[PDB]
C-alpha cells in the first residue's frame, strides 16, 4: 500500500494519500538509494527576477522529463503517449485521479485550456512561443476524454517530445483551468474587478501576474496560484525578500520503489541574496546543502570551494556544460549604429576581430587555464561536430587582422592611434555584459586590451540584468556577451546558428522578430540568414532522422561560413556541491538550462541520510 510523509499525516482535512495520489502514480526509481522523509533543504537564489532558480530547484512538471543522460525523454506528467507513423500527432494519456495541489482534478480540460487559451491566444502571446510551433504554424490541440490529449501537427515534428521536456516546454502542464479561467475574458465576463485589485489595466498583464509564465517572478509571489510542483510556496518570492519557503505538495502525483509518496524532503528554504560574494561565503561556510547553478560557471570559484569542502561539509562535483561557449560576443547585424553596421556585415571584419584575441591569455587569466579556445560549434561529444564552426580564426594573428582591417579601408588613424572609419570617427564597439558575471566581464576587459594592437576600441557595458535585457531588446548594442549553447544538443538551442530565438538570437534580434512574425515585423535578414531559415523549418518538419541530419548539418555549414558570433573559450568545469548528508543527487548529470539542472537530478527523491 502507498504511505505518505509524517507532515501529511497532520492534516485532518486532507483524503487519504490513495485519493491523493493518481490511481497509476509516476514510479521514480532514485539515482542511487531508496529514501527516508525528513528535512529541509536550504538553497540559494538572487533577489532580482531569479526565479529561475526555484524553477531549476524544483523541476518543470512537463509532459515528458529528460533521461539522466540528457538523450532521450521519458513519459513524465503523462502516463505514455503515442506518436502517429506520420510523426504529426501526439496523443497524451494522462493519469487518472491525479491531482492538483488544492485537490481538484487534474484532467486534459487542463492542458487544453493551457495551450488555446492561453498560450495559442494572440492577446496573451502575439507571437505564439516557437516551441509549439512548426514552420510557424500551430498545432490543433484537442480534448479526446477526460484524460486524454491529442495534439495535431500540419508537419512532422520529430522533436516535440524532447521541447516537451524543457522549461520553455513546460506550458501545458503550468495553468489550472478552474484558478486561471478566473483571469480570463473569455471566461470571466466581471474580468475588469479583478484589474484593480491586481494592479494592472489589462487582461493579459492580470493573467501574468496571476497565472505567471515560464520565468516571471509572479511564478513565485503567491500562495493561492495551484500547480503539480513537488512543493508550493508558503513564503513568497518578491522584490525585496531575504528568504523564500516551498513545503511538500500534498498531491503530488508520484511515489517511490516501496510505496512512498515523494518528494522525501518536507521543505526547501532560498536565501534570496543580493551580491555573489555572500554566496561564496555562505556556501563555504556549509549552509547550502544544494549550490549548483550561480557558483559553477566562474571557475575562480572553484578553488575556493573545493578547499573549504570539509569546513562546510559538502562534496563539489563537476558537471560539464552544454554550452559550447562559455563567453561568446554576439554581433549585432543590425546594430543602429550605421557606420558600424557596415563593417560588422563583412564576413573579414568578423574574422579580423576573432584574429586580434589571445585566447590562450583569455584561458590563462579569466578561467585559471581550465577551460580551452573554442569558436561557436558543437563539441565532439555531440554527432553535430564541425570542424569550421568549432576551430577557425582560434589562433591569435594580428598581422592578418591588422591587414584585413586595412584592406577594408579602416587605415585612417585617430591622435591616440585607434583606426577610424572611412567616412567617421574611432572604431568603437559597444559591448553589453551582465555586471555579476565577473569572468565575461574580465574576458572582456582582457579583448579590449588585445583589440587595441588592432587599433578598435572595445567599450564594456556592464549593466544589472533589467538593463542588460532591454538593450537586447530594443536592439541597442553592436556586441552582446553570454554563453553560445550548443556544445552538446545543437538542436535544442541552435540560436547561435540561426536568429530564431526572441530574446538570445542577438546576432539580430530584428532579424529573429521577422523569423518569428513570418516577416511582417522586424528587420529582413540577409540572404544567407533567409537560407538557414527556410533549412531550419524543413528540419523541424523533416520526416525522418536521416533527413534532419542532413538539413541540420547544412545550417551549421552556413553559420561556418558566415562566422557571424565570436567565441572566447569553451566552458571550464561547472562546479556545483552538495552536503555530505544529501543523497541521491546526480553528480554525473550535464549543466544547462534545456535540462533545469540541478532539477533534472528529480530532487523529488534527495533526501538527507540524517539531519545535521
Ligand atoms: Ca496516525
Ligand atoms: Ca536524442
Ligand atoms: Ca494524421
Ligand atoms: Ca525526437
Ligand atoms: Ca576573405
Ligand atoms: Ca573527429
Amino acid at each position: 500500500a502507498f504511505t505518505q510523509a509524517p507532515m501529511l499525516e497532520q492534516n485532518k482535512q486532507l483524503p487519504p494519500v490513495d485519493q491523493r495520489l493518481p490511481e497509476k502514480p509516476l514510479v521514480i526509481k532514485p539515482i542511487a538509494s531508496n529514501g527516508v522523509y525528513g528535512g529541509t533543504l536550504r538553497t540559494v537564489m538572487r533577489g532580482n527576477a531569479d526565479g529561475n532558480g526555484i524553477l531549476r530547484t524544483i523541476g518543470p512538471q512537463g509532459l515528458t522529463h529528460w533521461t539522466q543522460d540528457i538523450q532521450t525523454v521519458e513519459p513524465y506528467v503523462a502516463e505514455s503517449y503515442t506518436v502517429s507513423p506520420d510523426a504529426m500527432e501526439y496523443t497524451f494519456k494522462l493519469r487518472k485521479g491525479m491531482k492538483w495541489s488544492d485537490g481538484t482534478p487534474f484532467t486534459a480540460d487542463d492542458i487544453v485550456f493551457a495551450m488555446n487559451d492561453v498560450v495559442l491566444n494572440k492577446e496573451m502571446f502575439p507571437q505564439t512561443p516557437s516551441a509549439y510551433l512548426v514552420g510557424g504554424k500551430a498545432p490543433k490541440v484537442s480534448k479526446v476524454d477526460d484524460y486524454t490529449v491529442k495534439f495535431e501537427f500540419p508537419a512532422a515534428n520529430l522533436s516535440f517530445p524532447e521541447t516537451l521536456a524543457t522549461p520553455l516546454g513546460q506550458h501545458p502542464t503550468l495553468y489550472q483551468k478552474k484558478y486561471c479561467s478566473q483571469f480570463h475574458p473569455a471566461y470571466n465576463k466581471n474580468v475588469q474587478a479583478e484589474f484593480t485589485k491586481a494592479n494592472v489595466k489589462d487582461w493579459p498583464s492580470l493573467m501574468r501576474a496571476k497565472c505567471s509564465d515560464i520565468e516571471l517572478p509572479s511564478r513565485w509571489s503567491s500562495t493561492e496560484r495551484p500547480s503539480i510542483d513537488p512543493w508550493l510556496i508558503k513564503e513568497p518570492y518578491g522584490g525585496a525578500v531575504t528568504r523564500v519557503v516551498m513545503e511538500r505538495n500534498p498531491f503530488y502525483w508520484q511515489v517511490d520503489p516501496t510505496g512512498k509518496q515523494l518528494p522525501y524532503v518536507d521543505r526547501i528554504q532560498y536565501a534570496v541574496v543580493s551580491d555573489l560574494q555572500a554566496i561564496i561565503l555562505a556556501a563555504t561556510n556549509g549552509q547550502y546543502d544544494i549550490e549548483a547553478r550561480l557558483l559553477g560557471s566562474d571557475v575562480t570559484s572553484r578553488p575556493l570551494m573545493l578547499k573549504n569542502q570539509q569546513k562546510g561539509g559538502y562534496k563539489v562535483f563537476g558537471q560539464t556544460s552544454a554550452n559550447a561557449n562559455a563567453a561568446g560576443l554576439w554581433l549585432n547585424q543590425t546594430t543602429k549604429n550605421e557606420k558600424l553596421r557596415k563593417y560588422m556585415t563583412q564576413h573579414d571584419f568578423r574574422q579580423a576581430l576573432s584574429l586580434a584575441m589571445d585566447r590562450d591569455e583569455i584561458n590563462k587569466v579569466a578561467w585559471l587555464g581550465q577551460a580551452a579556445p573554442w569558436q561557436s560549434g558543437p563539441f565532439k561529444e555531440s554527432k553535430w561536430y564541425n570542424e569550421k564552426l568549432a576551430t577557425q580564426y582560434l589562433k591569435l594573428d594580428l598581422a592578418q587582422a591588422n591587414q584585413i582591417l586595412d584592406r577594408l579601408g579602416l587605415t585612417k588613424r585617430d591622435s591616440d592611434g585607434y583606426r577610424t572609419y572611412p567616412d567617421g570617427g574611432r572604431v568603437s564597439l559597444d559591448a553589453i555584459v551582465m555586471i555579476d558575471r565577473q569572468a565575461m566581464v574580465q574576458t572582456l576587459e582582457l579583448i579590449r586590451r588585445q583589440w587595441q594592437k588592432a587599433g578598435v576600441e572595445l567599450v564594456i557595458k556592464g549593466s544589472e540584468r533589467s538593463l542588460f535585457y532591454n538593450r537586447a531588446t530594443a536592439n541597442d548594442y553592436d556586441i552582446s556577451i553570454d554563453v553560445f549553447p550548443g556544445g552538446l544538443d545543437a538542436t535544442l538551442n541552435p540560436r547561435a546558428y540561426v536568429a530564431v530565438h526572441p530574446l538570445e538570437s542577438r546576432m539580430s534580434l530584428e532579424w529573429a522578430k521577422w523569423y518569428l512574425s513570418g516577416g511582417k515585423q522586424g528587420i529582413e535578414p540577409n540572404e544567407s540568414m533567409k537560407k538557414r531559415m527556410a533549412l531550419y523549418d524543413q528540419f523541424v518538419a523533416a520526416k525522418t532522422q536521416s533527413q534532419a541530419l542532413s538539413l541540420f548539418k547544412q545550417i551549421l555549414q552556413i553559420s561556418a561560413d558566415e562566422f557571424e558570433v565570436i567565441g572566447t573559450v569553451r566552458p571550464a568545469v561547472i562546479s556545483s556541491l552538495h552536503s555530505l548528508k544529501l543523497q541521491n543527487v546526480n553528480e554525473k548529470m550535464p549543466f544547462g538550462w534545456p535540462y533545469a539542472t540541478p532539477s533534472l537530478s528529480l530532487p523529488q527523491q534527495w533526501y538527507f541520510s540524517k539531519l545535521e
